[PDB]
């Protein structure tokens, strides 16, 4: 078993009242507060990020993981986190945001962030069978989580196929959620695809515990199975502590306002 692969049986085994202790200890997260008012008020323009996405692939982009350029396509792009913060950056011409959408999937959310009229999202779209475009930068960030190490390897499995299609058409920036690294099916098709198109994984502080998500970036490099285990020993060693201490709070992004030429 992987290390991951029993990092997961141990999350498992976890009362609900440990779960909820572990799964935000030392991690870290973001003042969301003014986010859920201008959600209340409907403010577009305040600069509040729509959700947690948004910081979590500021990190990436601030270390150049991922140096967004031209045309963005953002697959799985829910509230449109990702999208609004690529509309922000220099280097981006077009935000392309598809998301499933439906019950129980986030919808796109319409906002006046800095760079949105360089954004469009089409909610209702099943990536899975959409297909690919020409891109200069590609993201996906989906994956849903489940207790079920085997279900989270079929779901990831099957975003890295989809994902490999669009990866033929040329973007050498990317972003790719990879749910479950920790299985030896996930970290063999990692390697074939880290041979065809480079890259590497990282594991991002404003993940929760509760999850092992790393991110498939073009701006990393080196062993994909070290990178996974370090992680998971950092996963497990926030398990094993005794005195618990909560996350470590930081603000979110401002994504400011105004239309870009
Ligand atoms: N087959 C699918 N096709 C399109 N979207 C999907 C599909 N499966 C799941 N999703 C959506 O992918 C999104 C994953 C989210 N983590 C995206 C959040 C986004 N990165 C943000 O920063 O706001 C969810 O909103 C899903 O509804």
């Amino acid at each position: 078993r992987t290390l991951g692969e029993q990092w997961k049986e141990k999350l498992n085994g976890l009362s609900k009242e440990d779960f909820l202790k572990y799964r935000k200890e030392a991690i870290t997260e973001v003042d969301r507060s003014a986010a859920r008012k201008a959600r209340r008020d409907g403010n577009k323009t305040g600069g509040h990020p729509v959700s947690r996405g948004s910081a979590k692939l500021r990190w990436m982009v601030e270390r150049q993981f991922v140096k967004p350029i031209g045309k963005v396509v953002d697959l799985g792009c829910g509230r449109g986190g990702w999208s609004y913060y690529a509309a922000t950056l220099k280097g981006v011409q077009e935000v392309r945001g598809y998301t499933k959408g439906g019950p129980g999937h986030e919808e796109p959310m319409l906002m006046q962030s800095y760079g949105w009229n360089l954004v469009t999202m089409k909610s209702g779209v099943d990536v899975y069978y959409k297909p690919s475009e020409p891109c200069d930068t590609l993201f996906c960030d989906i994956g849903e989580s489940s207790s079920s190490a085997e279900v989270e390897e079929q779901r990831t499995l099957r975003i890295l196929e989809m994902v490999s299609d669009w990866l033929q058409r040329g973007p050498r920036e990317f972003c790719i959620k990879v749910l479950c690294p920790y299985m030896p099916r996930v970290m063999e098709r990692l390697e074939v695809l880290q041979r065809r198109y480079g890259g590497g994984l990282v594991r991002v502080p404003l993940s929760r515990n509760s999850n092992h998500e790393m991110y498939w970036v073009s701006g990393a490099a080196g062993n994909i199975v070290h990178a996974v285990n370090m992680t998971s020993q950092v996963l497990i060693g926030r398990m094993e502590k005794r005195t618990w201490h909560g996350p470590k709070y930081e603000e979110d992004v401002n994504l400011g306002s105004g239309t870009r030429a």
